[PDB]
């Protein structure tokens, strides 16, 4: 029986930096989607444990906030502006799987705040949150300065978001099983792991991302996840967890790392260019991100 399926997201179901993307040669395109993102693969395993999902869209999309899920969302450079995500849901749709909330959040705005490096011209969009704060001030400015008020306002348009986006789902798949994917571990519990290259990588993990600003970008991250926990308990939504099992494929784990690092390189090439990972899963972190997904809808659909 087919499952009418819907995938959704940000770049972490698009799964930004694994090429070939799909579009390549269109307008979404600039999505930076993968042909094989987890989407795709949780499919295929999900067809051989014989579970039958008929995607009937994915419009996962790098870049976009929670709201572009009801907004229409601009592609950089004048690519155009896609539809809101929402329009590709029917009444018939049995299924919507995606990860919504680290732009709305602004973790891209988080890196460039602790990065003069990411604070230049790169393809990761948003500005940092104080441009005069120095990149070095970093876990200072989000633990003590007017980062911290900043944090608490975006969280708060986080809450609010994410209640909105499980009822509009609600609403236009009224049938429709609702599931919230998080978003893996960056960081681990130890940041003294982050202070060595990987194994074949000249540059750390996190570039010049101050050591010390470390333990907040977790805090950040499981303040996030535990946001993204209670809208999925409050909305009727079930939640994927990334973040509680891959405490040892975070961006510093070395060969067994699931996070390709900030400055480390994709497989996606510009002219004669691989764009950097900028803290996207990469390959094996895709599986995982597979994995986990394919596990729970099997829960669900039984």
């Amino acid at each position: 029986d087919p499952v009418p399926t819907v995938f959704f997201g940000d770049s972490y179901t698009a799964n930004f930096g694994i090429a070939p993307v799909t579009n390549q040669d269109s307008e979404r395109g600039w999505c930076f989607q993968a042909k094989e993102n987890y989407p795709a693969v949780a499919t295929r395993s999900l067809a051989d444990k014989g579970i039958t999902l008929d995607v009937q869209a994915d419009v996962s999309c790098g870049g976009a906030l929670i709201h572009h899920f009801w907004e229409k969302q601009e592609l950089p450079f004048g690519a155009g502006e896609l539809p809101p995500q929402q329009d590709a849901l029917k009444q018939d749709t049995q299924l919507t799987v995606g990860s919504l909330g680290g732009n709305t959040l602004g973790f891209n705005r988080i890196l460039k705040q602790c990065s003069d490096e990411l604070r230049k011209p790169s393809l990761l969009p948003g500005d940092p949150v104080d441009g005069d704060e120095p990149a070095a001030k970093c876990g200072e400015f989000f633990g003590t300065g007017d980062g911290k008020q900043w944090l608490d306002d975006q969280f708060e348009r986080v809450g609010a978001e994410l209640e909105e986006l499980l009822d509009r789902i609600g609403y236009f798949a009224p049938d429709a099983k609702r599931v919230l994917v998080g978003y893996p571990r960056l960081v681990p519990e130890d940041t003294t792991k982050c202070l060595t290259a990987a194994p074949g990588q000249t540059q750390l993990p996190f570039a010049d991302i101050p050591q010390d600003a470390l333990p907040v970008l977790d805090q950040i991250q499981k303040r996030l996840n535990d946001a993204m926990k209670k809208a999925a308990a409050d909305g009727g939504a079930d939640f994927v967890d990334l973040y509680a099992g891959t405490g040892a494929n975070t961006a510093c784990d070395g060969a067994d790392r699931g996070i390709g690092g900030l400055l480390e390189d994709s497989q996606l090439e510009l002219l004669g260019t691989k764009i950097p990972w900028y803290a996207h899963p990469n390959d094996k972190g895709r599986d995982i991100q597979a994995k986990q997904v394919a596990d729970k809808i099997e829960e669900i659909l039984n």
